[PDB]
């Protein structure tokens, strides 16, 4: 019944959605508790739109939340976030799709990005780098297993992360997921209002 | 718990704000989502117009509506304090200082609400001329209430420009988030890496 | 020829000076301490601008008329990368000032007002400033009650206009609009020259 | 004059970016318009890996092309302390620790100017396949130049990322404006001001 109260309660299965996810990656829970708040923070808009932008692949157009929320280009416009979605669709949806990024290989690029040597106030990076070398380490290990004919793979991989950083920013700036699940139940909301 | 309260006070805040504007002269005759562009266009500057009328009789601090007090230090310490002092020197001093009442702030507010401008809008021009209503009638009071000041009427309209931009600002900077959304994340963040897994 | 960026430079120095010939021309400008005159000028340049050649495009239809006889389309401020900007231009300050027929007195006195802007930061003495100012729109309103008696509601109207100025400046100086549409097209001209050169 | 040698500065940078870019392998056989797109979507982050490189040899300073150094005390001055430090810590020292020499500098950069994500191309694959060549040239080099360091070569591909953040934050702060250009200004506008009547 009221909105924003509804959206931070989304946004809060949300964030606690990310939080377990972390806890079951490895010497993540060994880190000291500050530094996962902050890799938590420094990371989590990446790590959402990394991984609503691999559940979108089957998808025409659109994007799936984790909500259940399907989202069209129509949708998002009318959000005023159109140009960020269409970014997502074309830097980041539809390459996943197209080379096939599997859950393992998303997996590993997730925990490269939890896994942020550059996060402020870190009381040990180096530490936090020699994790995210162990994971890239093993991304590569299973893309020559899995995938042997594509010896450029890996590397493919590693470079969505550019794409996934200023989208991160943008969608940061722009409040694209409040945005996204907010905006029809803002105008519901007000709606009912006015007309009683 | 802190963020559920930051919630539910945005929501008693919209709240508030709709009921205030179906008082407006007019603005129930618009069609509906016109209303609705308006108003969604319109919040961010009708608060902080709200809030800096309110904080004149606090010094270098802002009052928000559920009395809490935040101070520029807090500001600066939090990254945004250029922007919380164009509040207190551009806004709060100035409505101080000429002492803005509350009638020239309803009204001032009234026309921010009336922006002709907002995308969407299936008719700018019936927006502009409930505007105009709205100025005049102002225009009206500010002569008669206040006959020996001759540019007050002027001086009210010409602090819209710096609502504008310090509106812009607020949300380019996340001014509200650094401000009394930061730590509540914190503390949010620390009791779900404590929770049982 | 063969220094793009010098020639943009040269261009936004030769429209900088137009504006500050502009500005010691306003009755107590030159007056205030020099420092003083240099932080108006530095605040209020982008808005000068933008006011002038929006008041210029009067003149025409979906385009900017520049002063230097450049005559900016959509087409253009879309390759530019600043349609966005470019439409709110249209939309929200020429076809504004078209539709009220807002003259060259009036908008003259409204850059005035915007020149003498005592919120700008580091004055000496910003009340000197907004007592200028008060001067101006006294000036203008009298005008404007005395031109158009048959427009109560026009001094409003003109003021009513300097929010969107304000958003749009801010907008305009963030993407470097004035800078993007004068100097789009001889980049790619030098660029493209430089490619195809041995 | 200052802002007079700011723009030939410029003028030069882009010259030599041109000239690099020609001389890339490939480059010059996609279409004009595309290599024309590629250096207009590039050269900031072209020209900060290069000043970044280029500050290695330098202590808490950056170094621009013309043996302009910056220190951390100007940057402070102009409101870009944040900023400053970011290109120091993120970009500059994992350069100078990892001791990224010129080769692999070349190659990062390269892999930047072939991005297939610039709006406008008009065969984005092309882009990616040349992409995909620079980087397993540069896999190559890594492995028989430290074959003891497995992961130097995704370490590498992984400054990209900051680079890419730090390139955006320089444009939305004015960076460069805020430290070459602001002193300057006051100078051409106080001339200005000094010419007759
Ligand atoms: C728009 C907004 C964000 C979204 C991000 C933002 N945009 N601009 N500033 N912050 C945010 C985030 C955290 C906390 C508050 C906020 C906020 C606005 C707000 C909420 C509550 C109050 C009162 C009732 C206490 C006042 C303003
Ligand atoms: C992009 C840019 C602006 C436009 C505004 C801006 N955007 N991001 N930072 N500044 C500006 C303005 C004044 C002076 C410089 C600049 C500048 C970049 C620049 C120019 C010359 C050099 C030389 C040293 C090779 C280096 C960088």
């Amino acid at each position: 019944n009221d909105p924003v109260t509804n959206i931070c309660q989304a946004a809060d299965k949300q964030l606690f959605t990310l939080v377990e996810w972390a806890k079951r990656i490895p010497h993540f829970s060994e880190l000291p508790l500050d530094d996962q708040v902050i890799l938590l923070r420094a990371g989590w808009n990446e790590l959402l739109i990394a991984s609503f932008s691999h559940r979108s692949i089957a998808v025409k157009d659109g994007i799936l939340l984790a909500t259940g929320l399907h989202v069209h280009r129509n949708s998002a416009h009318s959000a005023g976030v159109g140009a960020i979605f269409d970014r997502v669709l074309t830097e980041l949806v539809s390459k996943m799709r197209d080379m096939q990024m599997d859950k393992t290989e998303l997996g590993c690029l997730r925990a490269i990005v939890l896994f942020n040597p550059d996060s402020k106030g870190l009381s040990n990076p180096a530490e936090v780098e020699a994790l995210r070398e162990k994971v890239y380490a093993s991304l590569e290990a299973y893309c020559k297993h899995k995938y042997p004919e594509q010896p450029g793979r890996f590397a493919k991989l590693l470079l969505r992360l550019p794409a996934l950083r200023s989208i991160g920013l943008k969608c940061l700036e722009h409040l694209f997921f409040f945005k996204l699940i907010g905006d029809t139940p803002i105008d519901t909301f007000l709606m009912e209002m006015l007309e009683a």
